[PDB]
């Protein structure tokens, strides 16, 4: 599923992402936008280390979900990476919450630092009613 901006914004708020571990909703929206373009079925193979990024938040198989083919990987979210490709984003959100519970927080995603950090991210949630 490819979410429309405000539709996603409202969904994330309902799922309790606004301010989770100090991360505003606008930052989560900025992350989803640059990681997958709000697409839940997006996957990205990383030939360099043999891991794959799954779903709307492009969660990595080396540490967060199990796909079986990634060498020396763990499954901190305790989920099959398949769960991160559903149209329903409940499992992806639960896993994203787990990711930010680590000391890096939202910085765990390189894309957030490059495209979101220290920017005016208000644009991602304006007019959505959240």
């Amino acid at each position: 599923k490819v979410f429309e901006r405000c539709e996603l914004a409202r969904t994330l708020k309902r799922l309790g992402m606004d301010g989770y571990r100090g991360i505003s909703l606008a930052n989560w929206m900025c992350l989803a936008k640059w990681e997958s373009g709000y697409n839940t079925r997006a996957t990205n193979y990383n030939a360099g280390d043999r891991s794959t990024d799954y779903g709307i938040f492009q969660i990595n198989s080396r540490y967060w979900c199990n796909d079986g083919k990634t060498p020396g990987a763990v499954n901190a979210c305790h989920l099959s990476c398949s769960a991160l490709l559903q149209d329903n984003i409940a499992d992806a959100v639960a896993c994203a919450k787990r990711v930010v519970r680590d000391p890096q927080g939202i910085r765990a995603w390189a894309a957030w630092r490059n495209r979101c950090q220290n920017r005016d991210v208000r644009q991602y949630v304006q007019g959505c009613g959240v």
